[PDB]
């Protein structure tokens, strides 16, 4: 409890490519890299010599390897994979010493899926059974991990925005924030489902109903890049937001994320840009607190230049790494909470900082979410 020192900084990654972990599967171990996901519920894992990948997940070599006899097809928005389900023997060489037999989908054939160039060959899914492949009868890898061992039903991340960060298994470590965690109910366990019940830039309400920045859920997750926000708020964020810096301009399009922009290195104007603060639902009935982000979260250098890091949704609001990278986050599984903190790492200047600051008084905070 408290101080988990062989976990801090076992995160790795490419800026706007995720963050992943060193894992190992079978008996010998095999090593891979593996894709940090809270959005998601699958343990899924490159088992062919796809170009792309620098390894893959070779069961013959594997003596515990068990076949489930069992295919899974899985298509997103652009990805899509698919895979033979088995159990075998799995272990996080930087996380808690002990060994599970979980769920793996070995990925036979993929589309738009691995990515040319990047270093992780897995995706581990740590969001709850309901959103498992085929089915929700697919025990996800953590629920394995704390039905088997004594760690405790909790993990936490911190995104450090090439890229690196930590992931504390069954535990926090104080040293990874400063000041207080508060703490927000998970709605439902699904997905890591959230309530944001206000929403400010630079200090000004957008005076929506709170509804809207549910639609049709909010969410925090680690495998998306951006903040993602409902078309209607995103419209309104943007618009108060281009509003706020109309001291300088920029294509039309760069606000959609459809081009790029530049400054010279030394001095960028941070400053003309407006903090975005969420106020999430709190622990006790009318009570809230509200997370508050910089520039420098949602502006992504991309190679002095940067990208517009928050872009519009058909399925809700995204906490991605955008929003992460600001705070230290815990994701309380045991008492259905996720907290958040200002994180020790995080990218600020001689001006403003991440904040978490609460509590607040918000009514009505049950109308805003959508059923
Ligand atoms: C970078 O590759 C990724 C990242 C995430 C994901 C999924 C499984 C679906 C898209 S959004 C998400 N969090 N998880 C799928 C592929
Ligand atoms: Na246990
Ligand atoms: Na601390």
């Amino acid at each position: 409890r408290g101080s988990f020192v062989e976990m801090v900084d076992n995160l790795r990654g490419k800026s706007g490519q995720g963050y992943y972990v060193e894992m190992t599967v079978g008996s010998p171990p095999q090593t891979l890299n593996i894709l940090v996901d809270t959005g998601s519920s699958n343990f899924a894992v490159g088992a062919a010599p796809h170009p792309f990948l620098h390894r893959y997940y070779q069961r013959q070599l594997s003596s515990t390897y068990r076949d489930l006899r069992k295919g899974v097809y899985v298509p997103y928005t652009q990805g899509k994979w698919e895979g033979e389900l088995g159990t075998d023997l799995v272990s996080i060489p930087h996380g808690p010493n002990v060994t599970v037999r979980a769920n793996i989908a070995a990925i036979t054939e993929s589309d738009k899926f691995f990515i040319n160039g990047s270093n992780w060959e897995g995706i581990l899914g740590l969001a709850y059974a309901e959103i498992a492949r085929p089915d929700d009868s697919l025990e996800p890898f953590f629920d394995s991990l704390v039905k088997q061992t004594h760690v405790p039903n909790l993990f936490s991340l911190q995104l450090c925005g090439s890229v690196g960060g930590s992931m504390i298994i069954g535990g926090i470590d104080h040293s990874l924030y400063t000041g207080s965690l508060w703490y927000t109910p998970i709605r439902r366990e699904w997905y890591y489902e959230v309530i944001i019940v206000r929403v400010e830039i630079n200090g000004q309400d957008l005076k929506m109903d709170c509804k809207e920045y549910n639609y049709d859920k909010s969410i925090v997750d680690s495998g998306t890049t951006n903040l993602r926000l409902p078309k209607k708020v995103f419209e309104a964020a943007v618009a108060s937001i281009k509003a706020a810096s109309s001291t300088e301009k920029f294509p039309d399009g760069f606000w959609l994320g459809e081009q790029l922009v530049c400054w010279q290195a030394g001095t960028t104007p941070w400053n003309i840009f407006p903090v975005i603060s969420l106020y999430l639902m709190g622990e006790v009935t009318n009570q809230s607190f509200r997370i508050t982000i910089l520039p420098q979260q949602y502006l992504r250098p991309v190679e002095d230049c940067y990208k517009f890091a928050i872009s519009q949704s058909s399925t809700g609001t995204v906490m991605g790494a955008v929003i992460m990278e600001g705070f230290y986050v815990v994701f309380d599984r045991a008492r259905k909470r996720i907290g958040f903190a200002v994180s020790a790492c995080h990218v600020h200047d001689e001006f403003r900082t991440a904040a978490v600051e609460g509590p607040f008084v918000t009514l009505d905070m049950e109308d805003c979410g959508y059923n």
